[PDB]
């Protein structure tokens, strides 16, 4: 459980992200696919992208990034009371996309790296500590649902 | 032990399956053999089938699917009081067919995937949770019999 | 410890076996050597047999099967009070033949398969459960003697 | 927790190091890169250096050594009350440089070897014991931050 | 600890062995070297022997067998009170010959096999049980000394 | 902790060693390097020695053996109260020579073998037991210092 103080550090940096959700989505994507190329194989819609240039130019990948960050933002804004938001996401990612927990760890790593680069003034050690805690909370509850749905993860 | 509420979610989606048992049987089969080809080797009657086309055309495989789902349906409708129904099934599958528990897990996975595809309105996160729980109950009791009969599983 | 009820299920099917001990001995043998060929290597008297045809024709192998089943029958009829019968068998099999417990498991598996094939009316799930329990009792006590005699098994 | 006596042994030898921070920085560097060449790969600014001669001649590597030892000195002088000093160092080394704990162990080993060579009169068994304890304290608290920041280390 | 009854079974069969110590020594030797050829490598005095024929003909190997069995007999006759007899044997075998416990297990196995072959009337299941227990007692106390002397065994 | 009786057995045989420290040093050396050639690699001053003949002829290796045994003798004569003597030895062997505990075990083995060969009348089972205990005490306390100094060993 996160403290109100920790939630504030998270929502304060997220308000900066919201100033340009599409741009933030792109940076996270490229970071993820360059650091862990195997994840790209899960996207039959984007697996043909070869270079960073191609990724940056994909209008579809950009739109998907916005969809992703918007869903995550709705979750964070619930400050732990995200049961309703997690159910449909756990179902699709476990049953249709088949995304293991290890990959959620990788994208969490990408989110932190991008926030650290673009928002150093609002992403100091304590702020990163809180964001990490929030994402670990997310993964802990998703992995829980995964088990209930019958997917090891 | 499942709650009455959980059983209801299971029987509600199963009533949809019963509207076309043969068609549901076929989809589960193809899904199983494509996802885990090694299972096909256990069926000396169907191991010669090479493609999805051939499987879809096999009148015998279709009939067997109905026999399978009918037996499973009788079990689910007992809501946990399935001792009598499990004995003969555990004996044949342990002693004659020699089907390991790992393969029952694979077919459970196939059942969930097919229900999720054909009945999204009646197979939400909670419904899938209940169905998974019912199938895990099935496997837990079968594995138990397996041990009693002298088969590791 | 087996219940009187369990012993009855065992002795009831064994009375059928006794109607043709020699034939039952042969079926068990062929089943064992085909399923686990390595066991044949322990019999310097039968290791030259190449096919199922040759095995079925061996008058010596047939006679040995009768000797084996007769010894086992005497044990089962003691309903757990088989200490005297086990000593000489554990000594020869541990010290002279050098038969590991793993091989006693294999022949137990062969006995069950043959009874299941030839006597389905008297070898239902409960009956098989009892027979398995009786054979596991046998192996448990033999393995115990093995240790006392200085053979790991 | 270190005793006041142990801290004194540490600060007494460190006062000698401060008489020539740049020279001490160089010796530690060369010792580290020769003993564990893989660490050099983390420095994109120095990874091109091939020999000890080149390292000794690099004006940039010399300047960096001073920056490093100065930061470490500030930490040691806090005698355990180094929370504020550790936060920014853990953030950069975990998130940007990605330096595993194993590498902090290697540089700790290099520091001890150099002090042992240049200051034997002030680096006896007890003194080395205290310095080791101080560096293990450093690593223990850094590894702790690493976890909070989301880096395994 | 062995019972007086168990000791009697051991000494009763040993009195038969004493009727021909040299012959018993030879049988044990050949059995050991044929079953576990690696043990022969420890005897620089006998490692040149190639066949069973050569072993049976070696006058020196025969004499050594008598020396061995005589020492073992003196131990068994002490019925557990063999501390004085074990010290010099543990010292030479641990420090000079370097004989691991695994090899004492192998020769124990050879002793049992030979007694079983030559004295079936006095080496039934109970008798073998007692002899095994006596030899395990021997090995347990020797391994203990080994540790005290500084040899792992 | 060793008893006064055990210390006496150790010091009694050591008084014999002192009658020819140089000769004893040489025998231990050759035994060590022949049994465990890898240890020679630690001595940059002696690693060029190829044969036993060369070792026996090295005046420097002979002198070093005396230095070694003299230091060990001073330790043993302290009968457990060797804290002051161990500190400088642990520092050099951990930090400069980098000698793992495994190698101290090897030289302990060499010491015992040589005493057993040259002094059988004063190195019986009990005497060897005491000497082993004294050397294990030595290694236990050295390994302890190693940890304090920051060397795993
Ligand atoms: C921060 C974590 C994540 C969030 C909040 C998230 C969110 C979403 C959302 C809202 C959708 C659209 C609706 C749906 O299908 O449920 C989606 C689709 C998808 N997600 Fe995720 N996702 C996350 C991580 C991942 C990761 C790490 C992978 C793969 C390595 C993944 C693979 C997919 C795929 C394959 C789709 C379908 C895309 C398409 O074909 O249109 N997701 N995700
Ligand atoms: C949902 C789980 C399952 C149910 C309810 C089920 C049910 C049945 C039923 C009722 C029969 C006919 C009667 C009998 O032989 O007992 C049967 C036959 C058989 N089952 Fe299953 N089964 C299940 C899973 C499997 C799996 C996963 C395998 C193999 C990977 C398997 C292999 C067989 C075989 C080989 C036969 C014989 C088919 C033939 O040759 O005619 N079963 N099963
Ligand atoms: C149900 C378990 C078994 C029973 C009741 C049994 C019984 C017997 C009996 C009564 C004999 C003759 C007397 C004797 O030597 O003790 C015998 C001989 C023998 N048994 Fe078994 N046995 C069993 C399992 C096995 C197994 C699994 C193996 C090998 C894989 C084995 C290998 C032998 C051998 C090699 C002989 C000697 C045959 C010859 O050369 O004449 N037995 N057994
Ligand atoms: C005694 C432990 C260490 C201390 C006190 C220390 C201190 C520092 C300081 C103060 C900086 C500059 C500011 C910053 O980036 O945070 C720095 C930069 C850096 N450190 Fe460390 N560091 C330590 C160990 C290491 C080790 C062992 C590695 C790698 C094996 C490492 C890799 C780096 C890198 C790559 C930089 C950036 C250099 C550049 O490109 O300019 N550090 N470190
Ligand atoms: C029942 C167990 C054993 C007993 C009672 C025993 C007894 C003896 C005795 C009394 C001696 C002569 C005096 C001495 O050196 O201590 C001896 C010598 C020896 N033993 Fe054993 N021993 C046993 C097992 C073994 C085993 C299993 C090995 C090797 C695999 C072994 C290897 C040797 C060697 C190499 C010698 C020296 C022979 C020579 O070169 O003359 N012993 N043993
Ligand atoms: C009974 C255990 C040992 C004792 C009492 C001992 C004692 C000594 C002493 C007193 C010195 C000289 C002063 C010093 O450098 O501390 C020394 C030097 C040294 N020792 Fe040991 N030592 C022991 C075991 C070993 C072992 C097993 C190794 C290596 C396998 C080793 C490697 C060295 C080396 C390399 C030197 C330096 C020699 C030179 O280059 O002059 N020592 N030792």
């Amino acid at each position: 459980v996160l403290s109100e103080g920790e939630w504030q550090l998270v929502l304060h940096v997220w308000a900066k992200v919201e100033a340009d959700v599409a741009g933030h989505g792109q940076d996270i994507w490229i970071r993820l696919f360059k650091s862990h190329p195997e994840t790209l194989e899960k996207f039959d819609r984007f697996k043909h992208l070869k270079t960073e240039a191609e990724m940056k130019a994909s209008e579809d990948l950009k739109k998907h990034g916005v969809t992703v960050l918007t869903a995550l933002g709705a979750i964070l804004k619930k400050k732990g009371h995200h049961e309703a938001e997690l159910k449909p996401l756990a179902q699709s990612h476990a049953t249709k996309h088949k995304i293991p927990i290890k990959y959620l760890e990788f994208i969490s790593e990408a989110i932190i790296h991008v926030l650290h680069s673009r928002h150093p003034g609002n992403f100091g050690a304590d702020a990163q500590g809180a964001m990490n805690k929030a994402l670990e909370l997310f993964r802990k509850d998703i992995a829980a649902k995964y088990k209930e749905l019958g997917y090891q993860g």
